[PDB]
């Protein structure tokens, strides 16, 4: 629980973790609908909805407009996902 | 806002990031064999291989001995997965 935190900090400092806002194209759909990791190689860590923090989001729930997705992956993969929306 | 993830976990008393070392029971299996998120609601952010981090792990690779799964989810879900191993 203390080594677990330090590995996260080390991991956040060698791979980039990014905030990304949900577009209209993507609202109404779930992250299993978009099939993100199979399509981009990206992992979605959490969702900020309004002032609520959804950790380990259920992949079957509907994404709303303005949802801020917290992502981890290579910049080459994050950039493609950001452009495809 | 990679700390926003870490900040939530510190104040949250029911959610937590936990490391779990792969056992022979679990080695030889993939995380899609175990179907971890679909079965427990747990998200695996990365795998520690040696002292290196495999981010957004490919769910089809076999887990090797000594692999450290870095997991994030509800304490009851994490605890249930751990007890089944
Ligand atoms: N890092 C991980 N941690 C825990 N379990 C993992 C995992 N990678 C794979 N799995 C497990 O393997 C199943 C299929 O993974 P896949 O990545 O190919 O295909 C996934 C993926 O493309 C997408 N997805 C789901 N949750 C995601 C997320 N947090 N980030 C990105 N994509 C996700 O929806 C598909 C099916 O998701 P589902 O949860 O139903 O089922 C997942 C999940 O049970």
């Amino acid at each position: 629980a203390s080594a677990s935190v330090l590995d996260y900090l080390e991991l956040a400092d060698e791979h980039s973790i990014v905030e990304l806002k949900a577009t209209e194209k993507m609202a109404g759909q779930s992250i299993i609908d978009l099939d993100i990791r199979a399509q981009y190689g990206i992992n979605i860590i959490a969702i900020k909805r309004g002032k609520e923090f959804i950790i380990s989001p259920n992949p079957n729930i509907n994404l709303e407009i303005g949802d801020i997705l917290i992502m981890i992956g290579h910049d080459n993969d994050l950039n493609r996902f950001e452009k495809n929306i």
